[PDB]
């Protein structure tokens, strides 16, 4: 019928969760076409002297494979 | 004695995660009483030309059954 | 080699998820040294008249043991 | 063929686990027909001065949709 | 934005897995508007003389709340 | 060294959870030796006239293999 | 009360999913009595020239232990 | 605002499930204040000549942190 | 010494479940060699006029890496 | 077509992980034919004076049924 | 009855998996009494010039609470 | 900020678990730059005349994406 591929990316940001998700998808958009959906798998991060240093969101990203 | 019900909702927002959760709870508040707690089950969404198009937060919402 | 301990905390905030996470880490920082990493286990909360009353983020917090 | 619905209920009791389960089903019985099976999803509770204050059993309850 | 509700149904059939899924959705459409998607949660069933007696497919069904 | 075998049993009882567990273990004891440990995998059951009809505890039972 | 035993089988078939499930239950009934319920744990398989080579359905099968 | 901590305890009892849970909570309150909620993570145990020897209930216990 | 790669694909089809799986594998076969095994991760789909519109099978596909 | 059975074994060893897995398989080999594959479900063990006393590897072991 | 506590440690080693487990238990042994059992939760690590740089084993360690 | 990709590899070895892990990473470093971390997802394998024929370690390998 149709075929999609999913790739597992980790987006990171010092700002917040949305920014980390957006960083992953902004990079995905540079090389992948027909990006349709995503699913958050994990939220983790690193700690520094101010609390969160880096948010890291592990994301599956689904895109439709071109037939032609 | 007391009994609670949980319903599975999906709140959506183009703005962010908190807004998505709030959308679901805003809608629940119009028809349901004694809403007590929620649990996020998953965070999903759609992708558009500018990154995230829609955040979709799947929530379970618990409320006390009256009477 | 090195050994880390993980403790399960729940940070709360009326304003958002990042704020809830930061609350947990801010409290951890008062008594724990060599805080390194965190993992969100669950997002929960309470409901009030204006929707979300409290965001409650269940976190694992990893720190290096001296 | 036949179709069932499952509803997620939380039964509570200050007495025990069985009593919390029975509280959920006792309430379900007041308004739902053809209740058939249940599955425990979670056992939770609250703590008080004397230990457990309330047992809280999260249950999936299945009933056959009639006609 | 939009809000969706998910309901957990179990479709059954003696014919097969597809028929089981269709039974739940056929019943769902008799009362629910704006049905959009489904997610299979598990496949179970009963055993008889001939092998499978009936297939039972536990489904979550999403629809938009109007 | 030692090797253990785990087998999955379901005990049932109309009385309670402990009774269901004990039923599975009583049966295991009739034919197996060196029964050491158990792990509850799920709690399910049936619904009758007065709430719970049958408690059904799915149990993994571990025993040390002889030789 | 009653006691059931569950066993984990893998039914295989080149035809389809139902056929793989049926293969397990058919073998089960050759030696086991009072077979009552099954639960699919996973659907796996092998790949060949024509796509799916073999469907492999991992199944839990429950039967009532006889008392006499 | 508030910060809570969860500890994983295993309550045990030769009597039953509720007793194992209560045993964990009774010990917790000897030293911990602001004990609020618990969540059962698993039910395990040992087997003896009469079936269950000891029930072992793995429990997360949540309490509010002071200061 | 030898190494395999797994890739997560979603096959879709309006016919049925097997057709969805075969769709993903047929495509994989056009550009990948040494395809060996698959594992179904989930079954999802869309709803239309007459019940199921599209079956969507999420599949991991494992293949041997050359050299 | 072919039918396989999977049994859950716990291999143990005071030396290491691979030794514990090999212990389970060495035992399986004494009474079962067409042993094909294994799946590690869990790594557990006991603690002694010098750290690990015994490794205990919970394995599923699959074999093809004859006839 | 008795009450146990479980703590989650991450043992690390450049050598191997058993070494990482042992590093965690060695540190546990310095300050904790009645260490009884462990459960491996995760195996992960870092990558360097020669492949694995450090193995990291996330472990639950159970000990009996004294007194 | 930075973006990483995770790929699922299966490393194999007749020697042991660490060798299987190292086989996957050895292959990875021939074609991928900025390899950072790994997570073991599953330990599987095959059985032969002498017990374990082949250890197969299913690994997620994470690497930083360029530019
Ligand atoms: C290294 C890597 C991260 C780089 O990804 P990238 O920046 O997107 O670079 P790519 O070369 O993959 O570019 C995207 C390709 O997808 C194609 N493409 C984009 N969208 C597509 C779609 N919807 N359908 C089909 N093709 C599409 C592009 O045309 C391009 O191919 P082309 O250069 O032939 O035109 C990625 O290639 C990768 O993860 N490879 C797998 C590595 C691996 O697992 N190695 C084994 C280690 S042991
Ligand atoms: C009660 C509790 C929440 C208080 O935590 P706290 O606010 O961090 O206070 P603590 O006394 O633990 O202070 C932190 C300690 O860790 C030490 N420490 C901080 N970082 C460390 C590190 N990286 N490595 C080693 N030690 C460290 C501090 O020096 C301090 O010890 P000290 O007072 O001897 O100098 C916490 O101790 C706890 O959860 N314990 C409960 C135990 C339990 O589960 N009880 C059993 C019930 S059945
Ligand atoms: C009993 C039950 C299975 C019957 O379901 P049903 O056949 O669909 O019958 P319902 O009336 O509930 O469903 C149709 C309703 O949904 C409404 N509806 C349909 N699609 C809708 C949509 N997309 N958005 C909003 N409402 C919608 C219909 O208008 C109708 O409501 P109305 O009578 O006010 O007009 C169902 O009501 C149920 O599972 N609820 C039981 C509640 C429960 O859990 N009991 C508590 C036990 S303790
Ligand atoms: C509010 C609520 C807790 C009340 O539950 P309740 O006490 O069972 O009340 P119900 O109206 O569902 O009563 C049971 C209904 O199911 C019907 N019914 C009972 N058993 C049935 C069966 N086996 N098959 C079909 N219908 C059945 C009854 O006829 C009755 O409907 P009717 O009065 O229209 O004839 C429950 O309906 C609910 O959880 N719905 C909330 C919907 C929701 O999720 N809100 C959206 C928020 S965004
Ligand atoms: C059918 C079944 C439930 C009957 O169970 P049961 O009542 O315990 O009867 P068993 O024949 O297994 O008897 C237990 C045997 O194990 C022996 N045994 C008891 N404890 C033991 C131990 N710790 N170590 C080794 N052997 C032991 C007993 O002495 C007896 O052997 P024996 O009769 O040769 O003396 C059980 O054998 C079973 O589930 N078999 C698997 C069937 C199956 O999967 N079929 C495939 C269908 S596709
Ligand atoms: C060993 C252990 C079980 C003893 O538990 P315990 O009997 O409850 O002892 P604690 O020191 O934690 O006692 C509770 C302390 O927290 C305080 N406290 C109690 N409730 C509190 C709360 N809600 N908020 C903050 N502090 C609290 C008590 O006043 C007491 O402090 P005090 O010593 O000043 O009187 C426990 O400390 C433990 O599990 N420690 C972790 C061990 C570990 O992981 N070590 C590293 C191994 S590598
Ligand atoms: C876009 C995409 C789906 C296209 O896949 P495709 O149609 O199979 O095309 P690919 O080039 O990737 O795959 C075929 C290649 O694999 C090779 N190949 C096939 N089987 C192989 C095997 N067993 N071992 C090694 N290589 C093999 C083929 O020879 C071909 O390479 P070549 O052109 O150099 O000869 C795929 O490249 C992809 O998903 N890339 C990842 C994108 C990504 O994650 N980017 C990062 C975004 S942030
Ligand atoms: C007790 C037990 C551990 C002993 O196992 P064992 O040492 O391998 O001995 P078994 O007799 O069971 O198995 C060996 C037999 O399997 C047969 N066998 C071996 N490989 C086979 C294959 N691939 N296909 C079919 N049969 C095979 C052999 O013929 C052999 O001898 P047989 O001719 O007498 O049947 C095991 O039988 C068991 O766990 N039984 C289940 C007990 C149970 O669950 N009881 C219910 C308690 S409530
Ligand atoms: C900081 C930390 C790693 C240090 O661990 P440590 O090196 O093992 O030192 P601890 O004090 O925790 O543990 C040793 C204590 O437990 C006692 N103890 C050891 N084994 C015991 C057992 N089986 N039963 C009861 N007590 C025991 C020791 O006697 C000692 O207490 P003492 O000083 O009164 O003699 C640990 O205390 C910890 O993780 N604390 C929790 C901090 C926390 O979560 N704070 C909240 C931040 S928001
Ligand atoms: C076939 C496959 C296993 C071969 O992997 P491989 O041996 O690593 O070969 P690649 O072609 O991917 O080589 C690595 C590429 O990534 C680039 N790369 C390496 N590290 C990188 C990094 N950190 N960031 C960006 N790019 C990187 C390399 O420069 C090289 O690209 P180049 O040839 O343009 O220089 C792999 O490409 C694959 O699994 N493809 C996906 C197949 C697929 O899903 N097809 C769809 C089937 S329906
Ligand atoms: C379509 C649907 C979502 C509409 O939800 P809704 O917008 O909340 O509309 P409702 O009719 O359920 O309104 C809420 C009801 O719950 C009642 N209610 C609110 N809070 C309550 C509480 N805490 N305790 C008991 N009842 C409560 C309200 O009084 C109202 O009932 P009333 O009209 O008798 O006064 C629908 O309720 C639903 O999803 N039900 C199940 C549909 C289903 O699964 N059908 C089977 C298909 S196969
Ligand atoms: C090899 C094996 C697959 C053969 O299975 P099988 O073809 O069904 O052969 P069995 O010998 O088990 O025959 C079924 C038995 O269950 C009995 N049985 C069938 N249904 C029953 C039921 N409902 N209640 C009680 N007993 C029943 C049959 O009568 C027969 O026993 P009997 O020969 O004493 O009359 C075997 O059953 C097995 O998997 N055993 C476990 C092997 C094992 O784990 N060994 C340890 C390895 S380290
Ligand atoms: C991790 C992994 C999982 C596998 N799962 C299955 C399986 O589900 N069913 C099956 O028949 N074979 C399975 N196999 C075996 C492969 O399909 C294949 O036959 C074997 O790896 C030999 O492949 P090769 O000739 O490409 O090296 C699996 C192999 C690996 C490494
Ligand atoms: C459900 C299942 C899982 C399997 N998993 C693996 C695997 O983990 N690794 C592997 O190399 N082969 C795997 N296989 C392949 C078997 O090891 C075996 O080689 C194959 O089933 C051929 O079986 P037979 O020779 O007994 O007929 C798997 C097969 C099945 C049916
Ligand atoms: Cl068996
Ligand atoms: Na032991």
């Amino acid at each position: 019928g149709k075929v999609y591929k999913k790739v597992e990316l980790v987006g990171t940001s010092e700002e917040g969760l949305e920014a980390a998700i957006q960083a992953a998808l902004a990079r995905a958009r540079k090389t992948l076409r027909h990006l349709d959906f995503f699913e958050v798998k994990e939220i983790r991060g690193t700690i520094g002297e101010a609390g969160v240093k880096e948010y890291q969101v592990v994301l599956e990203v689904g895109f439709r494979l071109e037939e032609t």
